[PDB]
């Protein structure tokens, strides 16, 4: 409430339209952008940071292009659905 039920699947998969797989990491602000968030790792180099932004460390990546930040209302019936 409102980032609690999203939160609870920190570690499960979604899919993610015209992306791919990605592993859940973080929901949440991002320093200096507006709105909510949620950190995926997907697993290979198609992201665009790994995990950290302007110094700060925001979740765990695989590879160092393999993190990504996606407004949350993007993807956040795609969490819904995740079971973890």
């Amino acid at each position: 409430g409102p980032m609690d039920r999203y939160q609870r699947k920190i570690g499960c998969f979604i899919q993610i339209p015209n992306l791919g797989r990605g592993q859940l990491k973080y929901v949440g602000p991002v320093d200096t952008k507006a709105g909510m968030f949620a950190g995926v790792d997907l697993l290979a180099n198609i992201g665009k940071n790994d995990g950290s932004f302007m110094g700060k460390k925001y979740f765990q990546t695989e590879y160092p292009q393999s993190g990504l930040f996606i407004q949350l209302q993007k993807v956040a019936s795609l969490i819904e659905k995740a079971s973890i």
